């Protein structure tokens, strides 16, 4: 492990995102903020919110310089409005630079912050062609990349705990690490896979099989990228195309039959609990994803256990059952490929060579019995026609 100041950076958990603490601002303000691969905005409150207990000042900032123009973010969960400018930027468990970056300061928003989260901001590392209001407002990474040395490459170890994380455990925990610059062998065993970034808006890969326990979810590979699978550290769930849903939800059943669950259960909105200890981990089937290869007609799976899809809650009762959420959910914006999938790897961000690495994350939550998994070579042919084109 090589990047040992960036390692452990991160904290949160995968319900309420995972952040890296920042500081913008002359004399720096520190500020926690979300790291999202699904967008590509720079934002921070900078005004009295229910559930922010600081905020960036600008009065306050001898550096701060106004671009005298509103902006609106539209999220699929939320929005925002702000102000856009620019500020020297650090990172204080990262590369030893300072930045000077867009900053949205966040006036009004709506569904966006999240009470307890311990976050006042998000940083859209993905690309300036998704930035609002367009693709002139340089993203973060962009800007790093542009006024230092740092490569054009960043990995994330999302870590979930595998069981509940109180108000107080969430806030002294080490929720995983976030590499600007570089890749640490340490956060991970086994090879490195890449998949190539099909196009540099979102994080856009392509998936070209899909198995439930070995067993071919038998669709047109086109299905599970339509209309784009992306990866995105600012979802929780794994969200799948409707039709791709509908048939994972059968086979997930179909492999978990010796125990029914309730409906809701499947929706994503209601917890199922065992006693203690004595969550069935065995019934629920491990999910395999291929994605497309660098090299032609070679693809290489992603293998998920239930300890990454069955997401830790806290009892409405705070017993000592063990309980869960199911956090595969519905999608009619494509694949997202959120968090709790990227707590099982590694991943890598190599912007500089267009391409996304997967490795067994060295903190991924599983049993005596299995393990995350990332193999390959496999013989896949067409997969060029696993994409959407609108
Ligand atoms: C992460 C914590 C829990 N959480 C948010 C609160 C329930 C989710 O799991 C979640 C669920 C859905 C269905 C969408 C998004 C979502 O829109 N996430 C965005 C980031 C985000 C927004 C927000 F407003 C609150 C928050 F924390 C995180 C991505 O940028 C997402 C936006 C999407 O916008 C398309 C218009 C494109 C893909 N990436 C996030």
């Amino acid at each position: 492990g090589s990047f040992v100041e960036m390692v452990d950076n991160l904290r949160g958990k995968s319900g309420q995102g995972y952040y890296v603490e920042m500081t913008v601002g002359s004399p720096p303000q520190t500020l926690n903020i979300l790291v999202d691969t699904g967008s590509s905005n720079f934002a921070v409150g900078a005004a009295p919110h229910p559930f922010l207990h600081r905020y960036y000042q600008r009065q306050l900032s001898s550096t701060y310089r106004d671009l005298r123009k509103g902006v609106y973010v539209p999220y699929t969960q939320g929005k925002w409005e702000g102000e856009l400018g620019t500020d020297l930027v650090s990172i204080p468990h990262g590369p030893n630079v300072t930045v000077r970056a867009n900053i949205a300061a966040i006036t009004e928003s709506d569904k966006f912050f999240i009470n307890g989260s311990n976050w006042e901001g998000i940083l859209g590392l993905a690309y300036a062609e998704i930035a609002r209001p367009d693709d002139s407002l340089e993203p973060f990474f962009d800007s790093l990349v542009k006024q230092t040395h740092v490569p054009n490459l960043f990995s994330l170890q999302l870590c979930g705990a595998g069981f509940p994380l109180n108000q107080s455990e969430v806030l002294a925990s080490v929720g995983g690490s976030m590499i600007i610059g570089g890749i640490d062998h340490s956060l991970y065993t086994g090879s490195l896979w890449y998949t190539p970034i099909r196009r540099e808006w979102y994080y856009e890969v392509i998936i070209v099989r899909v198995e439930i326990n070995g067993q071919d979810l038998k669709m047109d590979c086109k299905e599970y990228n339509y209309d784009k699978s992306i990866v995105d550290s600012g979802t929780t769930n794994l969200r799948l195309p409707k039709k791709v849903f509908e048939a994972a939800v059968k086979s997930i059943k179909a492999a978990s039959s010796t125990e029914k669950f309730p409906d809701g259960f499947w929706l994503g909105e209601q917890l199922v609990c065992w006693q203690a200890g004595t969550t069935p981990w065995n019934i629920f089937p491990v999910i395999s994803l291929y994605l497309m290869g660098e090299v032609t007609n070679q693809s290489f799976r992603i293998t998920i256990l239930p300890q990454q899809y069955l997401r830790p809650v806290e009892d409405v009762a705070t017993s000592q059952d063990d309980c869960y959420k199911f956090a595969i959910s519905q999608s009619s914006t494509g694949t997202v490929m959120g968090a709790v999938i990227m707590e099982g790897f590694y991943v890598v961000f190599d912007r500089a060579r267009k391409r996304i690495g997967f490795a067994v994350s060295a903190c991924h939550v599983h049993d005596e019995f299995r393990t995350a998994a990332v193999e390959g070579p496999f013989v896949t042919l067409d997969m060029e026609d696993c994409g959407y084109n609108i």
